[PDB]
């Protein structure tokens, strides 16, 4: 009864709070690209995550390029199945317009406005929904001030015409790491959060200090994607640094979604090759990364 208990989420003094104004922290899993690993995104696996792992949020990563939504828009229906499962299971769900190789969110901004108009018209009167309008803006030529903020100032109005106040997570520069610039030039919408993403393979002490700077400017931050691996999503599992970040996020009340729920042979993947796509995994069917993440959320 997560969503029944906490209900409508909002931002109050830079913190995520429930409908009675108490701080809440979401912890869950992100899918990998829905064009590649969509079989792991269904009501049964989401229910297993909710009951066995204790997740209270699920992120549907809908890549736009890389064979995603622009090339084949049928993947939007998998997003709709994830949202409906989340509503049926009473947990939160992030709709992620997963840009990456299409590094500037303006590339497919017309398509994004149509997509977000449709999703917000369909689900805008449910409190489960959290919109993530541009996963990871990246490149030297993509800045908060010139590219990202103006993109958000075109997409947010579309959402807000149908859904006045569900949370909107906006990506930041340099693969959603540059929360410092966003926090110094914040968006006007009161229920916006800035995305901050990390990989435990990277030494993170300055990155934690930068999140603290942003929080100190009153910006709300959602860690909408993080992994236990290096920044490529592979290259080993780094659990000592992962735990430091876990503890940091609990001290700051940061919500998070781990990357990712798939059986791909890469360190960040949560499942081993024989894991059933509908849930029920044994210990042997979780990777080193998946076992750690599951323990962190169960401990919560
Ligand atoms: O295997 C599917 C698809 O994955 C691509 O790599 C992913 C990586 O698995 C993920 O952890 C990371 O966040 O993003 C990259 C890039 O999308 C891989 O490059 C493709 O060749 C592959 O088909």
């Amino acid at each position: 009864s997560v969503v029944e208990e906490h209900g409508q989420l909002s931002i109050s003094n830079g913190e995520l709070v429930n409908e009675r104004g108490e701080q809440v922290q979401l912890k869950g899993m992100s899918s990998h690209g829905l064009q590649w690993y969509g079989q792991f995104v269904n009501y049964e696996s989401m229910k297993w995550l909710r009951d066995d792992w204790g997740i209270n949020v699920f992120r549907a990563a809908m890549y736009t390029s890389s064979g995603g939504y622009i090339d084949d828009p049928s993947v939007k229906e998998k997003v709709k199945e994830a949202v409906e499962a989340a509503i049926d299971l009473d947990i939160y769900v992030i709709i992620d317009w997963h840009i990456l190789s299409d590094n500037d969110p303006n590339i497919y901004k017309e398509e994004a406005k149509d997509f977000f108009d449709e999703m917000s018209e369909l689900y805008g009167d449910y409190p489960n929904v959290i919109y993530e309008i541009a996963n990871e803006p990246n490149g030297s030529d993509v800045t908060w001030g010139n590219q990202i903020k103006p993109y958000a100032e075109e997409v947010i109005p579309i959402i807000r015409n149908n859904d006045p106040n569900n949370i909107i997570i906006v990506g930041t520069g340099t693969w959603s790491q540059d929360v410092h610039h966003a926090a110094d030039n914040q968006l006007a919408d009161p229920n916006v959060m800035y995305a901050f993403h990390f990989y435990a393979g990277t030494h993170g002490q300055n990155l934690r200090d930068q999140v603290d700077y942003a929080l100190d400017q009153g910006a709300a931050i959602f860690v909408s994607e993080w992994g236990t691996s290096a920044a490529t999503g592979d290259g080993g599992v780094f659990l000592d640094e992962a735990q430091v970040w876990i503890d940091f996020m609990d001290e700051r009340n940061l919500s998070w979604a781990n990357w990712s729920l798939t059986h791909k042979d890469e360190s960040s993947a949560a499942l081993m090759p024989g894991a059933n796509p509908t849930g029920g995994w044994t210990e042997a069917e979780l990777s080193p990364s998946g076992t750690f993440v599951r323990e962190k959320i169960r401990e919560s």
